[PDB]
């Protein structure tokens, strides 16, 4: 329920965003938690991005080292933050198109479902449905 | 003057931004210090936001079971910063168009007077005058 | 039916300010405000502000910009537009009566439920949000 | 040769269901799609789409839009466009050969290294990206 | 009077090129320069730029845009404006004249002090910059 | 290799872009190792920026009271951050418009080479070529 994650940061405004697109998935294939872009407005008049990495606290050199290689960062600023995760697990839900997995969390009792994305667009592109048709559609079928 | 505060995210690339504005309303009556949406970038194209929630340590579990529970979030992040914080009164200061509740701040010998919103828009409403026009008309008068 | 489009980059004003003004401009019926994030010269962070709004409605939005901000001038041209067809279903929920957009374009059917009915029933029954948006889910689909 | 412009705000869209719509967007051939953060009443972080495409894919790029996002319309316009003359140069490298868009305008001449061309020989070589893109650029300096 | 607006997409090209071309337009003549963050196709952060400026500038503005960033096209149109009435009052303060921006629209009256005069006596006087823009303030109310 | 830094954050929304901009220039003359603005949403339908300072952990009381008397805010809240700085030095590369400095970075066997912004803009200026022509043109010499 209650663990630890490793936050990694740094700004960039001396690369490309082809670049950046490169790395984020170098990151994700890696094995980060998260990674995502903030566009930050940097000195010199200069838009820039701030990349955030996500990640186990015992990956700091992995991820580290990755962003040293892949970015044209000087340095990288990381910090341990503490998170309250629920518990989950998955659900093979039966819909109108095929089966669709589906997340189930639970917190004390809090409780949530969320279809997963990739088995409801695949399925959309498939059968010529919109994603939100299919996506609710789950939803629906989760009421069970 | 030197307290500490605890900062909780939550990246969601899930959710829309109707639920999203409920939620932020929801934080507010909740007591939180201050909430705030930052746009992010996140994995397959998506755009997402980030859910920034700043409030007392001791409401570590109020606001996180409140996130878990009306957002879709998974897991929140959370970690306490340090703060240093101006002392702060009010002064009931009469302006040409009607009182308005000033808020001065001193830290040290800093020292700045910030006119009430909820004060000047009333005022700029009833009267049929621009915001700005009341709010700058509250800073003459508190230059007294 | 055409659609009016009014722009201006605002790095010399507060935000207050200008929640102030998407209020004052929604409540002259504007049929949609929306701030960007810009970045202007000299460091500046900064503000677009973007009101779309009934041609016909031109001098009465261009007024209260020039009154309620710090802009000197306004830019604005007119977009054409497709527009689906929409009607308004009514559902019944465990929480109540919940109004759902039905809009249609061609073969195309598409369900957006009422937010302001999910979320008066939410505050009501005290329960999240979404719970109250997927029940109205269910109950369209029958 | 001019460019169809198309927008639509949405605050009642996950970002789950956007990502779907820009990639069915780009395999249906429009030029380009874009995402830009705004800000919408009732303190809703929300989304711009914004396509770009032929004046001729008008209703295809329209009906997709309304097909798969949330939005009740769409507003368009066309931009002209001024655009460079535009081709391609293959240079060898220690890790293949890579192609290399040249732009040319009056006495302009520039160079960007394909994405593709480097990304792809980036991970085959276990190298970084810059470091193939910029072997292209001294490749092209001979 | 109508304004020029350019715009292009760039997410191959750093930060620091896009400082170096706001600047170059700037001293062209171009009314205003500004960046808004946009998200492309391959996960791809990006930035579009956007010029503002006169209707007979457009070779000049597009030759420097082809010519400093990356980009093989722009798009351009013209947008109408509305513009106020503007002139300049210089109000004695305690650290200085200051020249405060007067505009005026049919019964619009607002003021706006100059940044130039509040930075450069704040930095002259060494005092908040809120500090010198308030003094202006009053100086204005008598 | 290894150091800390200090995050000193505040939200504004109730400052001029004309006002942030000239404090972030207050704020790097002041010794900052950087500051950066995020566009963010905050309550009351309210567009705002947060300002994000970066500097030596023993500079809390300076770029503290810097924020608090030039800016809007009440309080800052600030933390330190872990670092991981590559080795940095310069080199003189000789280009066709002109010595360039560029900057030699190196961590274990990670190595990558920056050259100089200043330098390159002032020459695409003087010679009235496109920056990114002088700036690969040094990259290009580095590859020596
Ligand atoms: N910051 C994050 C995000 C992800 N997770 C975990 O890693 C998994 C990946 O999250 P998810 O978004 O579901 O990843 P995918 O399934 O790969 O992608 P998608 O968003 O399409 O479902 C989740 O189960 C979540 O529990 C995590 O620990 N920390
Ligand atoms: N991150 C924050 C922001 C707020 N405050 C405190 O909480 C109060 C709320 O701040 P304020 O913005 O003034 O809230 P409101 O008065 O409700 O709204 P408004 O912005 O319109 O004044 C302030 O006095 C401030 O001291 C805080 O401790 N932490
Ligand atoms: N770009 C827009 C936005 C709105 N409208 C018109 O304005 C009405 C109000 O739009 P909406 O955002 O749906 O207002 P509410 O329903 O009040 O807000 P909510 O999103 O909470 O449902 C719409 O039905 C539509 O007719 C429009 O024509 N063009
Ligand atoms: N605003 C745009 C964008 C694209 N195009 C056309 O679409 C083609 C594809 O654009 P591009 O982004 O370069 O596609 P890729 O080369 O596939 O992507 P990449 O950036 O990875 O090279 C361009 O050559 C151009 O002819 C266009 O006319 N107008
Ligand atoms: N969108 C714009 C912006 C500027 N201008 C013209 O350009 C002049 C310069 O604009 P401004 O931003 O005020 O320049 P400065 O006064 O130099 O900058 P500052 O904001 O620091 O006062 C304005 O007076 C106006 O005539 C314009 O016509 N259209
Ligand atoms: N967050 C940061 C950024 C900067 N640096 C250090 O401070 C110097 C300033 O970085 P840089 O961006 O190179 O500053 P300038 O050279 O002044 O500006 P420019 O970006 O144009 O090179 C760098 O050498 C870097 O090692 C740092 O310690 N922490
Ligand atoms: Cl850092
Ligand atoms: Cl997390
Ligand atoms: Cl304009
Ligand atoms: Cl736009
Ligand atoms: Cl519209
Ligand atoms: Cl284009
Ligand atoms: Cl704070
Ligand atoms: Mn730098
Ligand atoms: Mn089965
Ligand atoms: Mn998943
Ligand atoms: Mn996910
Ligand atoms: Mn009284
Ligand atoms: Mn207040
Ligand atoms: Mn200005
Ligand atoms: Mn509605
Ligand atoms: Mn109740
Ligand atoms: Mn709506
Ligand atoms: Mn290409
Ligand atoms: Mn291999
Ligand atoms: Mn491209
Ligand atoms: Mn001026
Ligand atoms: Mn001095
Ligand atoms: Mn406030
Ligand atoms: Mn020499
Ligand atoms: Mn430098």
């Amino acid at each position: 329920t209650a663990d630890a994650v490793l936050m990694i940061e740094a700004n960039l405004d001396d690369q490309t965003g082809e670049g950046l697109g490169y790395v984020m998935n170098q990151l994700l294939t890696a094995g980060a938690y998260d990674v995502f872009f903030t566009p930050i407005q940097m000195k010199k008049d200069r838009p820039a991005t701030k990349l955030t990495v996500l990640g186990n606290v015992n990956d700091k050199d992995l991820l580290t080292k990755l962003i040293l290689q892949e970015t044209t960062t000087i340095g990288v600023r990381y910090q341990t933050w503490q998170r309250t995760i629920m518990q989950r697990h998955f659900l093979t839900v039966a819909t109108p198109y095929g089966d669709v997995q589906v997340k189930v969390a639970t917190y004390q009792d809090i409780e949530k479902k969320m279809p997963e994305y990739a088995d409801c667009a695949q399925l959309a592109q498939q059968f010529h449905i919109p994603f939100r048709t299919v996506y609710q559609a789950a939803l629906v079928a989760v009421d069970q």
